[PDB]
């Protein structure tokens, strides 16, 4: 029998310079689900499929003229296995966060582009966006033919009509990393009264980026990237997967970064490795971590949380489309003075939580 004493409880405290807890809304989630009836007339295909009818999830979210906006990367049929659909983006908008009205079409496909021999069948997957000072908004998205994943970028003022620029990473270093297999790209951000919008460090853009490992890139004009790399003109690690830790088979960018007087915060998610991770977590579960960087000097590793804060706790998050749960962090927005966060729910829902700096929930507990 179990005595309740508390210092045999499950506290994950978290350290003074990390966002949280996010606590979920009661009630609210899944703040996204699949629509089964909802068609678009795909411009690949020259019919109608249903765009949204098997999974919605791994969603961006931003601020748009006073509301959040969150694009949702919606399936359709078109394949069973992971990676077999094609991926598209949903559009909705909402005043509190958690009740969404939805448009009934994707604002953001493959299509008769410059980008159909990247994008085609596959699509456009794992969205963020961040935003100029001067309202441009900047996603960051893989582009999927079934063969080479790629991270690229697109630009909109208006989150409706967006402009296709192509892999992050095709024009540096005379086109090397053009057939990269990349993806997850978080730019760097700040609040700036009150609002987040893209921060520069010595006088050029940046961004952490990977999946395998942390990454990191410059740029002038918010389209083309250039990598950090070795002497020998390999990627630069900035840190990777360890283990012993939830984050043990892949260390993968999340939400935009976010430069705090403690220094740049990463918010990234982990998945755990079966033979070399944390035995307390499930195998291959994906369950979300925080780095620290210098403020002065952006590619410098700080620190990072030995437990990840945010988990998967309920059903949708334990189990889905990926079998073995995720809480996939992707979008993040300061609102009403809170920190809104958007995720996916194991490859098939979007799900959401608060972070409130002036009433702050716990972080998710140990298992453990
Ligand atoms: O990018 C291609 C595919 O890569 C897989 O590992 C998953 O991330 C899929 O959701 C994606 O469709
Ligand atoms: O399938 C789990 C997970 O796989 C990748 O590592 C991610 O980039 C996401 O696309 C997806 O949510």
């Amino acid at each position: 029998x179990a005595s309740g004493q508390p210092s045999n409880d499950k506290k994950n405290v978290l350290p003074d310079w990390a966002f949280g807890g996010f606590e979920r809304p009661q009630g609210a989630n899944p703040v996204i689900s699949p629509i089964e009836n909802t068609k678009f007339y795909c411009p690949m295909t020259q019919d109608y499929v249903a765009w949204e009818s098997n999974d919605t999830f791994n969603p961006a979210a931003t601020l748009h003229d006073g509301k959040i906006v969150v694009l949702y990367r919606a399936e359709d049929k078109s394949g069973v296995g992971i990676g077999h659909r094609t991926s598209r983006l949903g559009y909705a908008t909402s005043s509190d966060g958690i009740h969404f009205k939805r448009e009934k079409t994707p604002v953001f496909y493959p299509d008769n582009d410059t980008q159909k021999k990247l994008e085609w069948p596959g699509g456009c997957e794992d969205p963020r966006i961040a935003v100029t000072a001067e309202g441009l908004y900047v996603m960051t998205y893989t582009q999927w033919n079934r063969h080479i994943p790629r991270l690229a970028i697109a630009t909109s003022r208006n989150l409706k009509d967006w402009t296709k620029h192509g892999p992050a990473f095709a024009k540096a270093y005379d086109g090397k990393f053009f057939n990269l297999g990349c993806k997850s790209g978080s730019i760097l951000t700040e609040v700036v009264n009150g609002k987040q919008v893209i921060k520069k460090i010595d006088g050029k853009y940046f961004m952490y980026w990977g999946e395998e490992h942390v990454f990191a890139a410059t740029s002038e004009d918010l389209v083309n990237w250039t990598p950090y790399v070795n002497t020998d003109g390999s990627l630069r690690k900035l840190f990777s997967p360890r283990d012993g830790h939830f984050d043990s088979q892949l260390t993968e960018c999340g939400p935009p970064a976010i430069y705090t007087p403690k220094g740049i915060v990463l918010l990234y998610n982990g998945k755990n490795s079966a033979s070399r991770g944390d035995k307390r977590y499930t195998a291959n579960v994906y369950a979300a971590g925080q780095a620290l960087f210098d403020a002065n000097d952006p590619t410098r590793f700080i620190t990072r949380l030995d437990e990840p804060f945010f988990r998967p706790m309920d059903s949708f998050e334990k189990s889905g489309q990926y079998v073995d749960g995720t809480v996939f962090i992707e979008g993040m927005v300061y609102y009403k003075d809170k920190w809104y966060l958007y995720y996916g729910c194991a490859d098939s829902k979007v799900g959401m939580a608060i972070y409130n700096p002036k009433k702050p929930a716990a972080a998710d507990p140990l298992p453990a």
